[PDB]
């Protein structure tokens, strides 16, 4: 009996990594049904057969998961944004953060293409990134003069998934891990996923009421709003509006919250 992570799902066979060693397995029990089907990222217990094969007996309860692509137990969602081509957008970033937190994921922020960003713009982006650091995120701003493999290995242990639009620079990182459905590649201290989590933006699962939970500073300062479910829009005695007023929440963050709050409700 062995325990490990699914790094590949190929026509119903599940490659499980156990500290480097690969085993090709098939589900048994409940796990043969679509409704309980294993997914890449799952931690499983399997019985070994035929030296490098096995039967999955148990799939451990998922800590989190994405549906498209289907991938589970992500330890850090790295949101990849370009500084230029296309221009850095707090509007897009904030949205990608809302999605990440709606899936219960640890997020961090990676801005790319520093080498081709005008230096005055670099300075403006660094200030913006400091706001995100204030909220609690780790941020990096990198370009072609940086060692992308040192960057990745210094990230937290476990499963990293990159998320961002085509063109931001994800493959440039991933090509460092390629043996050369989502597939996970090995890194020292974990894995990194071959597909992004959410190149695009899907809010369908999100209720207007949850949006404040996913703006972390609003959630935190919302603690001392008079109303326990204050949405920080028209309510009296609102600590988010107070903190906004005395400069402890950025106006753009509040503006984006409002926009999303109003947008989210609407019909598609
Ligand atoms: N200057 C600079 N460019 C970056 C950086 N990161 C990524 N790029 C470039 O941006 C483009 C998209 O990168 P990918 O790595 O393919 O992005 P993706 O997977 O998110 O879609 C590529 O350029 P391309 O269209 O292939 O043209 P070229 O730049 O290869 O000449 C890539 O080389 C960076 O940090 N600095
Ligand atoms: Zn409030």
């Amino acid at each position: 009996m062995k325990t490990g992570r699914i790094v590949k799902s190929i026509s119903g066979v599940y490659q499980v990594d156990v500290n480097g060693e690969r085993f090709n397995t098939k589900p048994r029990g409940l796990f043969r049904k679509k409704k309980f089907s294993p997914v890449v990222g799952d931690i499983v217990e399997f019985e070994v057969q035929n030296i490098n094969e096995g039967y999955i007996h148990q799939v451990f309860e998922r800590e989190n998961e994405l549906k498209r692509p289907p991938v589970s137990n992500i330890d850090t969602l790295v949101i990849v944004m370009s500084a230029v081509e296309p221009n850095f957008s707090t509007q897009l970033l904030d949205r990608f953060l809302v999605i990440a937190h709606s899936y219960q994921l640890n997020a961090r922020i990676l801005v790319t293409k520093k080498d081709k960003t005008p230096i005055e713009k670099q300075f403006e982006i660094n200030e913006l990134l400091k706001i995100y650091e204030n909220i609690g995120y780790e941020t990096e701003f990198i370009g072609n003069d940086d060692d992308r493999k040192k960057i990745v290995e210094a990230w937290p242990a476990g499963l990293i998934v990159l998320s961002g639009q085509s063109g931001v620079g994800k493959s440039t990182f991933l090509n460092h891990y390629r043996p050369e459905h989502v597939e996970l590649f090995e890194r020292q201290n974990g894995y990194i996923a071959d597909t992004p989590g959410f190149s695009a933006l899907d809010f369908d699962h999100i209720d207007k009421d949850e949006i404040k939970d996913y703006f972390l500073e609003l959630n935190r300062y919302g603690e001392t709003c008079k109303f326990r479910n204050c949405n920080h829009i028209k309510e009296p005695n609102c600590n988010v509006k107070h903190q906004l007023e005395i400069g402890n929440i950025a106006q753009f963050r509040y503006d984006h919250y409002l926009q999303l709050f109003n947008e989210i409700s609407n019909r598609k």
